């Protein structure tokens, strides 16, 4: 299995995650607000390389704290290049963070505005030859993050929000094949991006954040579904997952670059 002690509830909230996870005081945590009016722009950036291509979905397993859809990072399958980056991270899953409501519920927040939902493409530098040590790293992972506003249903995200049934619960696990992350990617790339880390104990600080500034979309009527999914496990006393993201951090010294500007 895997189990999970820290949580989004009054006790267990992020708000008291500093305890067991001391770094969540740390110097580079995530996620923030992006203050467009102070963004700055580094010469050196390029655009996001999305070799998304030969990606290949395995599996949607429900961790009990979000569903993540896995894919094979045994090869270069699928990569993500140049951008803020150098080298070479490997797609190793992605997942979604929701709100209690349409109206929040998003980590990173642009001009302090909230969106319901906020999608989460995991990958680790190469070379470091695996994820777990990468994540050890000042430079490990990388994770490109796109907005979630209510707008009209989403192809897409529905192929996903279908399976959620058949994994409810913690633990869960569907065989989620052929699925294309690139599909949840808008079709502008402008991003901004800064040093932070993961948003979830351990909230490891190796994390290099590629925040898309254009939002791709999800129905009302999505959203509800993301809500169905559960804390627990099948036997336990079910816990709706309806909230589970964290508040923005201080950015401290850090600044959030952004391409083009
Ligand atoms: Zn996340």
């Amino acid at each position: 299995r895997c189990s999970h002690h820290w949580g989004y509830g009054k006790h267990n909230g992020p708000e008291h995650w500093h305890k067991d996870f001391p770094i969540a005081n740390g110097e580079r945590q995530s996620p923030v607000d992006i203050d467009t009016k102070a963004v700055v722009q580094d010469p050196a950036l390029k655009p996001l390389a999305l070799v998304y291509g030969e990606a290949t979905s395995r599996r949607m397993v429900n961790n009990g704290h979000s569903f993540n859809v896995e894919y094979d990072d045994s090869q270069d399958k699928a990569v993500l290049k140049d951008g803020p980056l150098t080298g070479t991270y490997r797609l190793v899953q992605f997942h979604f963070h929701w709100g209690s409501s349409d109206d929040q519920g998003s980590e990173h927040t642009v001009d302090r505005k909230k969106y319901a939902a906020e999608l989460h493409l995991v990958h680790w530098n190469t070379k470091y030859g695996d994820f777990g040590t990468a994540a050890q790293q000042p430079d490990g992972l990388a994770v490109v993050g796109v907005f979630l506003k209510v707008g009209d249903a989403n192809p897409a995200l529905q192929k996903v929000l279908d399976a959620l049934d058949s994994i409810k619960t913690k633990g869960k696990s569907t065989d989620f094949p052929n699925f294309d992350p690139g599909s949840l990617l808008p079709n502008v790339l402008d991003y901004w991006t800064y040093p932070g880390s993961l948003t979830t104990p351990p909230l490891l600080e190796s994390v290099t954040w590629i925040v898309l500034k254009e939002p791709i979309s999800v129905s009302s009527q999505q959203m509800l579904k993301f809500r169905t999914l559960n804390f627990n496990a099948e036997g336990e006393p079910e816990l709706l997952m309806l909230a589970n993201w964290r508040p923005a951090q201080p950015l401290k010294n850090r600044c959030v670059r952004g391409f083009p500007k």
